[PDB]
This record gives C-alpha cells, structure tokens and sequence, in this order.
C-alpha cells in the first residue's frame, strides 16, 4: 500500500512556473512518497536527465501517464497514436516504470452517440495491437476510467468490456471518477479488482450521471470514502500504488500535505 | 451583413443523447432563421454527399468548419500527421463549400508546465505556415480561435496577435467570451484585433474555467451574464463586418431552449443598432 504522487496533481505550479519536474520530484520525497506517477506529454527531456533527477532524490516512477487519441476515425492520425503508445512504453523501459497508463480519447474529439458507439472498437483495436508490445518490453498496460461520459470508458460495464477483450490489459482505477458515471466507487474496486494494478485517489465535494455538480475537494472533506477502499484494499492483498490526485484549486503543495494527511491516517486505522 | 450561424457545438449534448443528429441540427438552425451553420469536425466518418443533401434540403449552409487539431506534437511523425490532418479538414471545406476553417492548434491537457507552453507556440506558428498557404491555394480562409485555457499559447489579445502576424493570410475567430477568461476587454479585443477577424463566436458568462481576473465564471445564457454584445454590434457595424456571428452555448440548459432564448437577446440587441 505505497503511495505515489501524480505529477498531474502539481500541473497549476508547474503552468505558473513555480516548480519545474525536478522541484515536484523534490518535493514528493520530503513528502514521504514512494513513487511518482509521471505524466508524459512530449519527450523534450532526455532520459538521462529524468533518471538523474529519481537518484538525486531516491525516487522511483510507479506509472507514465500519457493522453493519446486510440480513438482516432483517420487512418493515419490512427497508426501515429499506436506508435506513439509504443514509444511512451519504451520511456517506461528507459526510466525503469513498471507500467503505462492511458487515456485513450479526447473528450471534445466525441461529439455525438454516433462517434462514440464508433470510437469505442477503434480504441479496443489500438489497444489489442499496443498490450503485446508492452508484455514484450515487460511492461503492464493500463487504461483508467475517465469522467466524461461521452467516452466509451467510464462506467463499470465500459471498462470491463474493454479489459475482458484486450489480452493482458490492466486498469487504473480512478476511485473518485467512478462517482461522476454514476457508480459506486467501492462497488467499481468490487467488480474489477482482478484487473486493478494501480489507483488513483481524489474527492469530492457536492457533470454527473446522477444529475448533481461535483467539484474537487480536499481528500478528505468530500464524499469519497477511502477507509472502505483500503479496507477491502488490504482485506484483498492489493499490491500496487496508491496515486494521490488533486484537481482543485487550492496551492498544490498545500494540497498534497492536507490530503495526505487524512489519506495516512485511514490507512493507519486500517492497518 | 451581420449574418448569425449555429455552432454545431452549441448542440452537443443533445447529439451526445442521441436526441439529435446532424440533420436535426441543420433543420433546428433553418426553423430558428440561422444563416448557416459552423460544423464540428471530429472525424470523416460522415458522407460529404449526404452532409450537401442535408444542407440542400433545409436551404442550409456552412460558414466555417471548426477542428481540434494538435499543432503543438513534439513528435515529428505526430507533428507532421497533423499538418496532413490539417490538410484533409481544409478539402472537406472544398468539398462541403464551406468558405472558412478554424482549427483550435493544441489541446489544454497536453501542455503541463510553463515550459511545455514556451516549446508549443513556434511549433504552432511553424505548422501554421505550412497549412495556410494550402488554404489559400484551395480558397479557404483559415482561422485560428482564441482560446480559455490560459496555459494555450493562443488566448490573450497579444498571443494571438504574435501568431497572426508571423503567418501570412491567417486570420481569427474572436471568441468574443473567451477573451473575458483572458483577463481581457473583450471589445478593446476587438479593436485590436479588427483587421484579422472574418468570423466570431458569441457565449456568455455569469459570475459564481478559472479567469486570469480571479472571478470564477459558468456559461451563461447569452444576455444573462456580463458580456456586452451591444457594444460589439455597435462597433462591428460601424466597422461594416461583413463575416458571420456564430452562437455558442456551453451550459446546461437544454440546447434547444439555450438558442431560442438567447437568440431573441442577440437579434433585439443588434436591432437596437440597425
Ligand atoms: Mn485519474
Ligand atoms: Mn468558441
């Protein structure tokens, strides 16, 4: 149960130009994290420079992020985005992460039922074509369950009839986006634990399924319960990282201690 | 020539539901006495004959086709599809006669970092001049908009202006409401920007997207925020614009009643000045 910080959750002061990769890598090692969880959207840095940052600071990479349109109808726009997902999985090999994750379409690319009924075996052939190149570079694949809900991957039976028809393919389980589609976070952890290898943790605060805004919360002070989570969690042997995510608008560094601080000490009680 | 256009946009959530298609948006636009339409393009799955029958049918046309396109790839081979893709957007103007296009040249949740920002815009503008010229070979004028995620190089009045003038023939889509997320005046905008804008979209905002200016803003049905649009139809006459006003609406309330009731706002405005 090792806690990993998305450099996702640090993007307001790294846009501002408050902290850099190294300052956000800096500072999840004084914050006591075991990993980070990087996300990667161009390859403007070498690989050299990023894994002298992780020994500078004795930290390791638990996941590479990635957005790439798997959905995309352009054949050519279509086979760019394989090769790009093969190209973010030979980062994973260089910086020595265990695993990729993507999301794998853009939510203003889906603008009707239409494009999503099409989108949808357009993503599971991408991702068909991309997971055997992962197992052979060792790597494990992951898609997360998203929160727009024209994206044919949010709901539990969505994510499921993706993973049960891509061989080998994992899940990062976004606890709090399953409460946007309209689920039960804990019942989402129930059903597709087999396939769950990370997770990411965020709350909220009351566009939904269920007809009712939600906006990002301090981990916490929402409606998320995480002491449930970790409690079949470890009832369960769950074996891979717990991602810290923060959307919000408080100062992301504040953000981070104030939430870990609840996130440990339900773990705490737990354990 | 004041001519008002639908965004196909505006309808999204009920082309997401299913409640409605293409063609129900091209009618929608004709019953409620719009000029044209501005399509969304995501994909070519749809028949460029069956999108011309549909047009035909309702006495309908199309005023620019919008595209989310990343000209900012750092990746050659990614980079270089997307000039390609860029192209294509360009022939189905050609063959949907449609005079205009108007690309968004990033997508927000790929630039991370103030670096990432920095790297993004001569990427933008070196795309940019690639794709123009095939515009202009095709007689299609293409636009980019500005936009409301601070982090895209391309939504102040100066970032906009630094892309415009390093691109020969580029012009702009004033996104008359995205210039208030900018911290700017949305008309002084305008006056700033007169000379490269040939289309406009108009949405509207309320005060409870994160503004430069601290206020926390949500879409707003137009006439019932804080944008004045009289005063830029005041200065678009007098200016003798002779492009299209297209109508946007990011909110909630439902799609259709959102354009009946903020139409009869937008049309009683621009009387007031004709
Ligand atoms: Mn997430
Ligand atoms: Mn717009």
């Amino acid at each position: 149960m090792k806690f990993s910080l998305m450099t996702y959750s640090m993007v307001s002061l790294m846009r501002s130009g408050e902290m850099n990769l190294e300052d956000v890598i800096a500072f999840a090692a004084n914050e006591g994290f075991d990993a980070i969880e990087l996300l990667m959207v161009n390859f403007s840095r070498s690989s050299d420079e990023i894994r002298r940052m992780l020994e500078t600071h004795q930290m390791k990479i638990s996941c590479i992020d990635a957005f790439v349109d798997l959905a995309a109808q352009q054949e050519e726009n279509f086979l760019e985005n394989i090769s790009l997902s093969q190209r973010i999985i030979d980062q994973a090999v260089e910086l020595s992460a265990p695993m990729v994750m993507l999301v794998p379409g853009f939510p203003d690319l889906i603008a009707s039922e239409k494009d999503k009924q099409q989108a949808l075996p357009r993503i599971i052939s991408a991702l068909q074509k991309i997971t055997p190149y992962a197992q052979s570079k060792g790597i494990v694949l992951t898609i997360e369950n998203y929160s727009a809900l024209q994206m044919p991957f949010c709901s539990i039976a969505e994510v499921l009839t993706i993973l049960e028809q891509v061989p080998g393919l994992r899940l990062t389980l976004d606890y709090g986006n399953m409460l946007v589609a309209g689920e039960d976070p804990l019942e989402a952890y129930e059903k597709l634990r087999k396939y769950i290898v990370n997770a990411h943790l965020k709350d909220w605060k009351v566009r939904c399924a269920d007809g009712r805004h939600l906006e990002p919360s301090l981990h916490g002070q929402g409606v998320i319960n995480f002491k449930s989570l970790f409690a079949e969690m470890v009832s369960n042997n769950y074996k891979g990282y717990l991602s810290f995510e923060y959307e919000g608008d408080i100062n992301a560094k504040e953000a981070v201690r104030l939430g870990m601080m609840h996130l440990r000490e339900q773990l705490n009680e737990v354990i």
